[PDB]
């Protein structure tokens, strides 16, 4: 059985996710001639993608694929908010046995595209500079999340038959950090007129803003222009 | 003077900040005979950047640009960590009077490229679905960040001169996230033995990994695949 189990530790304000695919990754196999090495970056695919997947906030299906020059030019795989998943791969050349992804995929990119159900879509790439499909979008959430984010990502056979699974450990947002108190001070300083915003000091905004409030203010720091 | 000033909630966790260009716009629209819708797009892109700038936890530059089938067919502005700023428009052809972001740029999209000092560049991209370009970026932050996060960017006049500031409200990540709690869960659930997690239940695999650890789990989730 194909399950993704969600996990909190409590005392660290960590969520984890744990998840396998067997029944699901013979489904998106079967009927495709794939060699070995593409089967292997497909499993890989579809557990990252399948984790991922539930990380939204709001309905609508992501999808996590791999572009390349190397003989296989293209591996997808898409999921929606219900796990619901489906993918495919192109092999245009001479894929060597136990090829790694860096061959497979040959200078390309990991491109994340996530289409919601009612909005526009969203397109985020990195280059595969990693041996590691994980390593890779452990790269990618580095540059596109604040939230620490890991990922660990296993493929093998179980029974003849291929199976694979993984895990993601991604720290959580602040408990106090309500959605109605956020959105009460998203609510006070968009009454800041903008002509009391461009004249006075902003020591001033800030308390004239914010006087209600326990509030922090650190060091600033000067803003120029990088003349050559 | 052109500051950033960072600030906390501390209440709410809830990280702020609050920035001003007059200076460093001044820098980066003499001597380009921009009109005024045109300066007007600079002026926003310049406080987004700049607050996006601030978010960084690595060091490398970031740069925030519009691109489109209007007659400003590119607008861009980039900063690094050290909020040194600078950037360029490119006109194209009529650019009509009280112009809004809609009609400078045509049919185009918002396009985020973090590019760090080492390591390889990452690039976002979200179509203009939006009357402002502060909506247009809470857009984007909603499909790749997890923490709520709130901009509002004001434009206008002072002195004559042109000037502009703008606000980032942005959830902060749990305080008992330590890293090196999170980086101990992290190198905990890596020696997990890929023949370990394809054949035992998720139950088992949880405990015999986190025994030492308050974990809660939530109800599973079916992954299937999408079959037509």
């Amino acid at each position: 059985h194909d399950q993704l189990h969600r996990y909190l530790f409590e005392n660290f304000a960590v969520r984890g996710e744990l998840v396998t695919v067997s029944e699901t990754l013979q489904q998106i196999l079967e009927n495709h001639d794939y060699p070995q090495p593409v089967k292997n970056v497909l499993a890989e695919l579809l557990v990252a993608t399948s984790l991922l997947t539930a990380t939204l906030k709001f309905d609508g299906d992501i999808t996590v694929q791999l572009q390349g020059d190397g003989p296989m030019n293209l591996a997808v795989i898409n999921g929606n908010n219900n796990q619901q998943m489906r993918g495919v791969a192109r092999v245009q050349g001479e894929i060597p046995e136990n090829a790694d992804l860096k061959t497979l995929v040959g200078n390309g990119y990991v491109v994340i595209t996530i289409t919601p159900s009612e909005g526009e879509r969203y397109q985020g790439v990195v280059g595969l500079e990693g041996d590691t499909l994980a390593a890779d979008l452990e790269d990618y959430f580095m540059r596109s999340e604040q939230l620490p984010t890991r990922l660990f990502i296993r493929t093998g056979d179980v029974d003849g038959k291929p199976a694979a699974g993984g895990m993601l450990l991604q720290v959580m947002p602040a408990q106090n950090a309500q959605q109605d108190d956020f959105d009460h001070l998203a609510t006070l300083t968009e009454t800041i007129k903008t002509e009391e915003l461009l004249t006075l000091p902003a020591n001033e905004v800030l308390w004239r803003l914010y006087h209600e409030e326990e509030v922090t203010v650190y060091d600033p720091q000067d803003v120029e222009f990088k003349c050559t």
